[PDB]
């Protein structure tokens, strides 16, 4: 890392001001291909647990969709017919250390057997004993959920960074557009389930920050 | 404004790192930059439902390796460490909520149009209430955008990171309760990260094709 690959303190700060929600878009602006690929990227490059990208991106553009879309999705009603791009982000279900879906988490890390045998130990422990996440199928679906909104963040940072506005939408009514989305056929609803959305496009109406101070919510222990 | 090179470049820079050179130290006003890239996330309803305890005692850290397998020699090493903590019971009708409306301006007519529609969000559209834990986790959920952003924000300033989730979560949180860090009937342990400069060069890790994560639906 060096000065050329770095932003100064003071052009993180500026670009963490400056990501927003917006909420009244222009419909007339659409974001470019080449632009919404790298918010995409964005995502598909987050970190999460044990390397498990338990995700799916959903671009719902098509208008008639997004139509029917309003009637449960009260949080982005009227951002659904002016945004440039919808995002729906899916998260893996019963995604167990024991499951095909891990054997790929394993696979694409190039490790020996040994290696495998001494991760997946790791990774059970972490499940059962440590996480505890074995309790019921929602909440390890809540646990790739939580990984979910790591790439959420990103891509909501990632379009800042190229100017792009984005709002981050959990005001929907998750078991209807569960239902849609499966009956639309865009995955199986027994291996994901809707874990979040976000829009982007450009602001129509003006967006400051207002949050708890740092000293309200930072806690030093030395 | 960045290029998409640019961009592309910060999130490759951004790894997970677990060899920390224990010599190299962030400063603080780097740190603060850090924080301040969680404290200015987005959370669902702005309701910003963390808190962020930086663990720089070292006898503190020396007591959690026995049970944070997952950054055992982290702890040794990086120059910072946070854990944070999420809300518990952050129902539409408790005080903390009533704390968020107050703070955004609304007046009464508005606060009662308020927590109906929140009530809505939280029973039926979300189904948070089913129990205690999902309703903790839609709180965790929140913090896992302020640890996305303190990666990335370190990033951007030269400094390494790892997100942690390897350790025991209820011995982690019984312990920093004992240590009177927080009230455990109002925060619970969400995720922690490390933070630092790296030892040596940490190869890129794999990530699915984009094809693989992305379906258009046009
Ligand atoms: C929430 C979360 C928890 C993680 N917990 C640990 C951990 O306890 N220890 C560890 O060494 N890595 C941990 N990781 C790092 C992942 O293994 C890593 O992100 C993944 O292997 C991809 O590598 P990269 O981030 O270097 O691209 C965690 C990642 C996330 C997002
Ligand atoms: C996971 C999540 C879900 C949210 N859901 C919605 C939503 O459905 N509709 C909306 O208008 N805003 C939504 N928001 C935006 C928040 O209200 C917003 O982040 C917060 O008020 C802080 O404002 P800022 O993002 O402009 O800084 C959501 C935010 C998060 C992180
Ligand atoms: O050792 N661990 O408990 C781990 C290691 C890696 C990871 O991504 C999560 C947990
Ligand atoms: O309309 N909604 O359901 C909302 C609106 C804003 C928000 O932050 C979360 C949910």
């Amino acid at each position: 890392s060096n000065a050329m690959t770095q932003l100064t303190r003071e052009q993180v700060l500026e670009l963490f001001h400056q990501r927003s929600s917006t909420r009244y878009y222009d419909p007339a602006k659409k974001i470019s291909d080449e632009d919404f690929e790298c918010i995409l990227e964005c995502g598909r490059l987050s970190p999460s647990s044990v390397g498990s990208e338990p995700w799916k991106f959903l671009v719902i553009q098509n208008k008639t969709l997004r139509e029917k879309m309003k009637s449960f999705s009260w949080g982005m009603m009227n951002q659904l017919d002016n945004c440039s791009h919808l995002v729906v982000i899916l998260a893996k279900k019963n995604a167990r250390y024991d499951s095909p879906f891990f054997e790929d988490v394993m696979v694409r890390k190039g490790l020996n057997a040994e290696q495998q045998q001494a991760a997946l130990a790791k990774y059970k422990a972490l499940q059962e004993e440590d996480m505890k996440l074995l309790e019921s199928d929602r909440t390890l679906f809540d646990w790739c959920s939580k990984q979910t909104y790591i790439a959420l963040a990103n891509m909501l940072t990632g379009a800042a960074a190229l100017g792009i506005d984005s709002c981050p939408i959990e005001g929907f009514h998750y078991d209807k557009m569960n239902e849609c989305l499966a009956e639309e056929g865009l995955f199986d609803p027994k291996e994901y389930a809707v874990s979040v959305a976000a829009t982007f496009g450009y602001r129509s109406r003006d967006i400051k920050k207002s949050r708890k101070a740092l000293d309200e919510v930072v806690r030093w222990v030395e």
